[PDB]
């Protein structure tokens, strides 16, 4: 028996549940409660010590954590397939200037990495939609409301008649990783420790 | 010009963005910030008066709101298509007893309606996964981790080789509606008022 409490960043909401399936067959006593949030909300969770484990791409600055990388999390430029640059290669990052660009909510680590990248490269995009969900943003792109940068893991749901496409823009993908983390020095439960080793083992040489 | 701040329940994250597309073409000055949450978190938003408009299915009890229904939000039983009851009709609600059943996070209105319905009907389900996201739950069902009850709006993404199926269980769908709401007596901005009328008009006799 036992409860495992996971908090994960938004982009891990498909992967982790799917991994839970094998895990839970292997340990039928174990209950799992999963919270899905953005990086800002997950810092608070960590500050109130709410969970056993946290999955993050960017470690919160003011929290002391142990962690291991287990999977790449490349962030890519997504557009609709009728975009004029769809299908083109070696697109300079300068081509993004003044493009209609949908942003995630404040507190998103996705947004903060895009902002840092654009600042670093003197890129100015035209933002009028701040949409607090990866799925909302994919819908907006599909409805012709612009391009965005999201985790490539969000495109795993896209099949068949997917309107979405990755633009091969320079400086992309934003190289980023998923980490499994716990409060530094925190004595981990045996359930927690078991999941952690399970996660590390199943992901060992896995691509994205 | 102007900013519109929308907070919506999780199940409205596909619909509303898609409706934003026509709206924003019509008013190119208008910036829209969208937050996506569950009912518990949206009560807090309302308590701190954070947004112009709120989309909810169940009005928070202790907040005084104006609101209008604009779209049905039927909650249905979802399983994987190899489920033994997949494809059967007039399934009594008693068939749910001891079924492996994935729940949403505490604070979900989806969860509270399922709990009320099951209590009312003396149904006990076997819960070991509490997954804080509709998408997480669809992934779990697809990976054979059980059945759940979600908004039918979450199945709009399912196409092609969808593993998911609606079980025709009695007492389902849970009849529920999306409402667009604002703090009672709150003087609405002209941007806000414009969106509201736009929403009401475009949804007027729309099915689900």
């Amino acid at each position: 028996q036992g409860r495992l409490r996971l908090a994960v960043i938004t982009t891990a909401k498909y992967f982790i549940p799917r991994l839970l399936g094998e895990f839970i067959q292997k340990y039928p006593g174990i209950e799992v409660s999963l919270k899905v949030t953005n990086h800002e909300q997950i810092r608070h969770r960590m500050q109130n010590n709410e969970d056993d484990l946290y999955i993050v791409s960017e470690p919160p600055e003011e929290i002391d954590l142990n962690y291991q990388p287990f999977l790449d999390n490349p962030l890519v430029v997504i557009a609709r397939r009728d975009h004029p640059l769809a299908g083109k290669s070696n697109i300079p990052i300068t081509a993004l200037n003044d493009e209609a660009f949908i942003m995630r909510e404040k507190g998103s680590g996705t947004r903060l990495a895009v902002q840092n990248l654009f600042h670093r490269h003197y890129v100015d995009v035209r933002v009028r939609l701040e949409l607090g969900s990866n799925e909302a943003i994919k819908q907006a792109i599909a409805g012709g409301m612009g391009i965005s940068v999201l985790s490539q893991h969000t495109l795993v749901s896209e099949g068949a008649r997917s309107e979405l496409t990755i633009l091969d823009i320079d400086e992309f993908p934003i190289k980023r990783r998923w980490y499994v983390a716990n409060l530094a020095g925190k004595q981990l439960s045996v359930i927690t420790q078991t999941f952690l080793d399970y996660l590390m083992a199943v992901t060992k040489n896995m691509p994205a």
